[PDB]
């Protein structure tokens, strides 16, 4: 599904995560977003099992390289 993240430096971006488990996850593993960014999420323990199992995760802009 669609979870904000905190993107390395300054402002936050939104990124697609495959972790969350939902529909949107599905089609995510194609990556099928013009940013094209890697996204990670952590094993931690959190309610997403009650309304909308979202995750927050942090995620840097375009890929990592030059």
């Amino acid at each position: 599904m669609n979870v904000t993240v905190e993107v390395v430096g300054e402002e936050t971006s939104e990124v697609a995560v495959d972790d969350d488990g939902t529909y949107a996850d599905l089609v995510r593993a194609v990556d099928l977003s013009p940013h094209e960014v890697t996204v990670l999420v952590d094993g931690r323990p959190v309610p997403e099992d009650q309304s909308v199992e979202v995750d927050r995760v942090k995620v840097l802009r375009l890929i990592k390289g030059g």
